[PDB]
């Protein structure tokens, strides 16, 4: 196939999205977000055609179906792999979504490892480096979270590290209570705190 | 500081390594291995100077000190976060080291997430794309493993996903018994099984 069959044409207003269906993500990808590793290139459809991808990962209303037990990798017995762990100061976490949510992830994992639909890659044309709903935080006070591997989903390899913060509070609470600190991702790309190899 | 003080000069034979000390990794890094994400550049010393890095992560003999409980992230109670999970067919795992070991990792995690010393980045000049001890496997038969997040170590963010295969066998056993399949990483960089965005 490899066609726009089965998608939803949003019209000229959705001209910046694949098949004009914002569910399938933008035509032009974020400029500085790592989408995958070199050994396994990113594919927004998980190697499937759009209709096969929609058939597999959407419901009758066309809304994405999301992994069970909060997206943690489930053990052999069907129970999520996780555990209460402390995030050390200086750890960098990120999130796709509003601060009223309670799930952060290890920032260094490529997008293919977060097992998130391609819609989240929609990017503000004014600040095109990272998606519009993308935020980066640095823990400034040790925060215990229930952390675990991300289950593969949406045709993505997954297996990144996610952290539920709801035992303490949502991301907004963590900022207000000095647990987390908002960072500028376009400014972090230029960061280099250490000895560069050129000094040797 | 930012000097070669405290390192071990290997001489002209170690001319391709930082401070001529192969413990600190090669001067020229692998050409196709993702070392970090854009938001958190890789630093072989974890933001420290070589002597501080050696002081923190080596013992009296100069050998690297390695994380406890097989490098899994430890919970609040000091117990490793892991669990028995099945690796689905098509999953890509990698390893730094010989096939007689029993630890694979999610291949898509950048090197900063594996919490491994910079020595493993030494690269064969004949095949410079990936380190010399780097192997990539694709599971061809569902393999249950005890998988978990990687604990930060060696000044690296860690938090990648590692998988102990020893309940079934070492990587050599997995190949012999058709659980895993050896892959060519320089050949996987050119792989693209799916619909490219240019078709839309
Ligand atoms: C980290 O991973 C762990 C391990 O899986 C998850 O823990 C599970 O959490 C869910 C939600 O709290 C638990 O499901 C609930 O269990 C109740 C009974 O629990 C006892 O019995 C079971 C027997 O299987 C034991 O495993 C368990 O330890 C307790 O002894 C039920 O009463 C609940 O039913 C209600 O909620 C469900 C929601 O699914 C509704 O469908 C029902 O109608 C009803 O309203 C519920 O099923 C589950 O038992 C926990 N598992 C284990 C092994 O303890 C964590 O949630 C996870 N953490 C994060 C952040 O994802
Ligand atoms: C995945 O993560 C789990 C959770 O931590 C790890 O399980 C631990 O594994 C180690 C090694 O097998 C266990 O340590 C051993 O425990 C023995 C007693 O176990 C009972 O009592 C403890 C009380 O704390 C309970 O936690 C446990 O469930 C049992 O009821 C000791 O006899 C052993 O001592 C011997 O070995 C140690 C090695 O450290 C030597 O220092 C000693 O001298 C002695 O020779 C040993 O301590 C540990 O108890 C397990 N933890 C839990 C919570 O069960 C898995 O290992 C990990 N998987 C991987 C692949 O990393």
């Amino acid at each position: 196939a490899c066609d726009c069959t089965g998608t939803r044409d949003g019209g000229s207003s959705s001209k910046d999205y694949i098949c004009r269906d914002a569910r399938l993500g933008p035509t032009k990808l974020p400029k500085k977000l790592p989408l995958s590793a070199t050994v396994e290139s990113y594919n927004r459809f998980g190697g499937l055609t759009p209709i096969q991808f929609l058939q597999t990962w959407t419901d009758e209303k066309g809304n994405y179906k999301y992994p069970p037990q909060n997206g943690f990798q489930l053990d052999a017995n069907g129970n999520a792999i996780n555990g209460s762990m402390v995030l050390q100061v200086g750890t960098l976490v990120d999130r796709f979504g509003s601060e009223y949510g309670s799930y952060v992830s290890a920032a260094s994992a490529p997008y293919s490892q977060r097992a998130l639909p391609p819609s989240n890659l929609a990017t503000n044309p004014d600040t095109p480096d990272f998606p519009y709903n993308y935020h980066v935080y640095r823990v400034i006070k040790p925060l215990t979270v229930v952390g675990g591997p991300i289950a593969p989903w949406f045709g993505q390899p997954g297996l990144g590290a996610q952290f539920f913060t709801g035992e303490t509070g949502n991301v907004k609470f963590l900022i207000e209570q000095n647990y987390l600190q908002k960072e500028d991702p376009s400014a972090l790309v230029y960061k280099s705190d250490g000895c560069a190899d050129v000094l040797f």
